[PDB]
């Protein structure tokens, strides 16, 4: 299991000012480090953050965190559950900043909550260097849902941080699971109070959110919300990033106001969503995108079960590792389903 360490720099906090932290399981012989960002939506004003504090407090505070957590999926230490990186050093970073890992603002006389996601990542990396990360060969920053978007927003900053700290030999890579969203038209209506473009636009100002520098320079002031959308931020990144995304992601459908006898309009909407997602992945060389209606994969215990074109995700990730040492015979890394309806892939999760 992974053991809790609260940050020694107690100025790097969860939303309510309690210290942020990480869960760690070291692997003495290993020079591989997996840092996983938890997900769980976000909040973007006083009223909706107050409601989140009432009923989702673990995502806003470390006060009730347990001393340990069990690693599952890519965080499992058993080769049977995790064929990919079972022997790596494992870190689970709880999501307690409600800011898609983008914030750099403290709780103060003017701020009821602290939004410190981007600083939590930097501080975890800094404190791990003294616990063995200084000897790393590869640091894989992974994450699911809001944590997957967090990978896209932070992977290059982790790389820059390690370079400036004097560790240019650590290879920083990203694994973004279920964080690749489309700013598409909703199937029906709008209400918010959501259209994620508007909520993210407000969140960035509420959180003092930060985005990767090259993306920020493209979109400029007032338009940094664009960098929260994978297909727009990905081309600006320098670190290798493997993208995992269900073609019919449940969170995407939720923000699109789709709630599942499907008639023609909704059928065409769903098929076009899968086609648009597939189009955005065409030039992403390392990707795994099954035609399923689901959400998240990499920390699920049965993550080894789904396959695209006969290749599982742990295999694709291993092939990615080999590619980062010309395509490899029978070891693909670009795996995007082409069939057009959820569960047209027989290996999709059953629910
Ligand atoms: C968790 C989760 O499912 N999240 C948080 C980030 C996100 C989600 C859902 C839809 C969208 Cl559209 C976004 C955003 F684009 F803001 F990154
Ligand atoms: C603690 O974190 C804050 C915010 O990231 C930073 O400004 C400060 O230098 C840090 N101090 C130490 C001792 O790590």
């Amino acid at each position: 299991d992974l053991r809790l360490h609260l940050l020694l720099n107690t100025s790097v906090t969860c939303n309510d000012g309690s210290p942020a932290g990480y869960y760690l399981k070291e692997s003495r012989g290993s020079r591989r480090w997996l840092l996983f960002l938890e997900g769980g939506w976000y909040c973007f004003n006083r009223e909706n953050c107050d409601s989140r504090y009432d009923t989702m407090r673990r995502l806003m505070s470390s006060r009730d965190w347990p001393r340990t957590r069990t690693g599952t999926g890519i965080l499992s230490s058993q080769p049977e559950e995790n064929p990919y990186w079972w022997n790596a050093n494992m870190v689970f970073i709880p999501y307690c900043s409600s800011d898609v890992w983008s914030g750099a603002s403290s709780k103060s006389e003017k701020n009821e909550y602290a939004f410190m996601g981007a600083l939590i990542i930097q501080e975890v990396v800094r404190e791990l260097l003294g616990r063995g990360l200084s000897g790393a060969k590869v640091l894989l920053l992974a994450g699911s849902s809001a944590g997957g978007t967090g990978v896209l927003l932070n992977v290059d900053r982790v790389a820059e941080q390690l370079e400036k700290l004097g560790y240019p030999a650590i290879q920083v890579r990203g694994l973004a699971d279920s964080g690749w969203f489309l700013d598409n038209k909703q199937y029906r209506h709008t209400d918010c109070v959501c259209a994620p473009t508007e909520a993210i636009r407000r969140g960035i100002r509420y959180w003092n959110g930060v985005v990767p520098e090259r993306c920020r320079r493209q979109f400029q002031e007032g338009e940094e919300w664009n960098c929260f959308f994978g297909y727009k931020v990905y081309p600006t990144l320098r670190s290798p990033v493997f993208v995992v995304q269900w073609l019919f992601d449940e969170a995407q459908l939720t923000v699109d106001n789709v709630h599942l006898p499907v008639q023609e309009g909704l059928r065409l909407y769903i098929q076009n969503l899968g086609r648009e997602l597939r189009h955005t992945l065409k030039d992403v060389p390392a990707s795994f995108a099954p035609a399923c209606l689901s959400h998240e994969i990499i920390i699920r215990s049965h993550w080894t079960d789904v396959q695209v074109k006969g290749t599982s995700l742990p295999r694709a990730l291993h092939c990615w590792d080999r590619s980062l040492h010309t395509p490899l015979k029978g070891c693909p890394v670009h795996l995007v389903d082409s069939c057009p309806w959820p569960h047209c892939n027989p290996s999709c999760p059953t629910g």
